[PDB]
């Protein structure tokens, strides 16, 4: 099966510390604090706030042409920029300006690069233009900041940010 625009998906990462491995899913609440956070699975405790829709998939050239022009169920392909709408809130996953790693959260406005993420394979091949398959692990890079959607450990919990190092995400329909 291939990932496609309009698919409802969850984004999961694998977190290991002190030899305890677990799978975590990206989540956000509809209101209040806009920042995303991560839930442990095993099914997360609250699946309705982890669901995103792949709303658009455009080539980087197309997207940058679109945006430049404002200044005065398609298969996802590697290298394309995607827009991910959080189902529960209707807002979009976004690299924020606030804090070496930036915060990742939700916003309403998609006219700008902060809500766009380019998809890249996990391997040493760029595989540019190849179809993304369910089962592939992906690297997601912010079009605004060029940082990676990234798993971080704090003092006691796992967090998600946009950082200078990569994380592999599993994106599957659910």
């Amino acid at each position: 099966q291939f990932l496609r625009t309009d698919d409802e998906v969850v984004l999961q990462c694998t977190a290991t510390i002190h030899k305890e491995q677990q799978k975590l899913c990206l989540a956000a609440e509809g209101f209040g604090n806009r920042l995303c956070f991560l839930e442990s699975t095993s099914v997360p405790p609250d699946l309705s706030i982890c669901t995103f829709v792949l709303e658009q998939s455009l080539s980087v050239r197309a997207l940058q042409e679109m945006l430049a022009n404002t200044v005065e169920h398609r298969t996802l392909l590697y290298g394309h920029a995607i827009l991910l709408r959080h189902s529960y809130s209707g807002m979009y996953l976004c690299c924020l300006s606030t804090s070496l790693a930036f915060d990742v959260g939700l916003q309403e406005d998609t006219t700008g690069e902060a809500c766009w993420w380019t998809i890249h394979p996990a391997s040493k091949q760029r595989s540019e233009g190849e179809k993304v398959r369910v089962g592939d692990d992906l690297i997601l890079v912010s079009m605004s900041s060029e940082r990676y959607l990234h798993l971080s450990y704090g003092n006691s919990s796992w967090h998600v940010d946009a950082a200078f190092q990569q994380t592999l995400w599993s994106v599957a329909p659910i």
